[PDB]
């Protein structure tokens, strides 16, 4: 099955998460995980009024290897690390390793990667594919007839 | 406790429902319950290709513990071969009245709470009794202040 | 080209049109032209608090035929359609509902003069893609990089 | 006079911009101007298949007729082979500052008012100077009272 997420709904979830991160004063900045955390990070920055927004870029290369293309400085103290979702937590482990003192959060969370995040908004089944807004668009759809 | 329903989601539910109503040759037309069933009815008409869309207008004003119903406009017939669509069913008060007027009709809705659930022939989404459904036509995209004034 | 109309935008235009039809006490009801005027008519009914909404179903075979029609000459009623291109269907509506206030959301040059009021001007060669004919689906990246 | 920009429309404009930036092999990465260029930058990154997305954080403060700029954080280099993106250009104040920091970068925006229009390498929509652009991240779908109480 597929879970369709529209921009409106994603924003509704982002505002819900933003309220739990209050007061905003306790945060020095936001570190968005490219590319999934970019949009959610932008919404939290707007809601919390945080202007210090940085990023962390990671790519993949028998085994799968994580490659840090771009890295945000520090250990994450006073920072919020955000990604759109946590499926298995394979990428979440790398982030935790780089930013141990950071408050890692996501919008969506499947069972397997759920223990790896400090907070999330929506629970999603392990076998369900979450279709994000940036991957979709408004186009013509033929009538069922 | 509120359930927000955007236009996109409503359309997705309407299309789900339309796929169950196939084929479209079995339907003479569609009777939309004004005003809530107008949009869903228009969406079914597009998907099924039904050009014959009619309406049934019933107003209702609550007076303490009783309802004043009034049929402002009624579609002729017993609903034979017609689809009677409404946006949702809460207590089932409207549904009961409709089944009366159009007994031989296929009554369907998009949303259905536990009370009205047994009164509809088919629906798409289950919604709790305590949950209020916020429809798209009652909402709008407007400026919303930040959670913090930082 | 193709003029894309989303649900949000269609609703905005509908609200602008509703404000011009005020006050709402001068109206006995609304007659929606199936199927284009169904959604706009539903929005007007909500904004103007009108509960009496009827429909008129016209069909082609150019030979127009009325499948179903609302009784009366349209005195005090608002006849609405989503748009007016050439005014072919509009001319037929005028004949049926003379005293009626005919309005649309969009209007092309050729059919412009056939309506009492509209909101958006659209070129004659431009195809208006309505919200009910579209949907949010996956759209592949402009590049397979 | 205000110009409403929904999420869907912003995406359509972003996709049109991405088509002109093709091929994507000529780009080493994207530098988004926080916070306005964050969403547009994310959309380009998805469309172009770019993974190296960085930011430049500039804080502004109007003190009567003069502006005080303060760079909280900035991407390394002169923007050679990079795409610097912001959501819009109003007076062009931020654009001039950015262009000085990244002179070799391809500076683009989605919207452009007459005043700042000559400062961008490429943009998508022409906006009047007197028109206020209402971005999606500042809005939300909420209940809107009927225009009449009939
Ligand atoms: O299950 P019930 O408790 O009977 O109520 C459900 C009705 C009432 C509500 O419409 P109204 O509140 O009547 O307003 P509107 O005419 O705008 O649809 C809704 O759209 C359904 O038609
Ligand atoms: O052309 P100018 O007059 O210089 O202004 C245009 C700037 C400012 C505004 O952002 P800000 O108001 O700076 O806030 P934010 O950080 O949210 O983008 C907008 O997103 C552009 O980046
Ligand atoms: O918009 C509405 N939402 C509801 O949940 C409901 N129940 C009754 N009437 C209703 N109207
Ligand atoms: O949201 C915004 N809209 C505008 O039109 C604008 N001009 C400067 N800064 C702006 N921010
Ligand atoms: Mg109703
Ligand atoms: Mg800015």
């Amino acid at each position: 099955e597929k879970y369709i997420v529209t921009w409106d709904m994603l924003q509704i979830h982002a505002r819900k998460l933003a309220s739990r991160l209050m007061p905003s004063e306790q945060w020095k900045g936001i570190i968005a995980v490219s590319r999934g955390g970019l949009v959610p990070g932008a919404l939290l920055a707007r809601e919390l009024g945080i202007r210090h927004v940085d990023t962390v870029c990671i790519s993949s290369y028998n085994q799968r290897e994580l490659k840090v293309l771009k890295r945000a400085e520090g250990d994450g103290e006073g920072f919020i690390v955000i990604d759109d979702l946590v499926d298995t937590g394979g990428t979440a482990v790398a982030i935790r390793e780089m930013y141990p003192k950071a408050h890692f959060v996501t919008i969506f969370a499947k069972p397997a990667g759920r223990p790896l995040v400090d907070d999330y908004v929506v629970d999603i089944p392990q076998d369900t594919w979450i279709e994000q807004p940036w991957d979709m668009g408004v186009v013509f759809v033929p009538p069922i007839s």
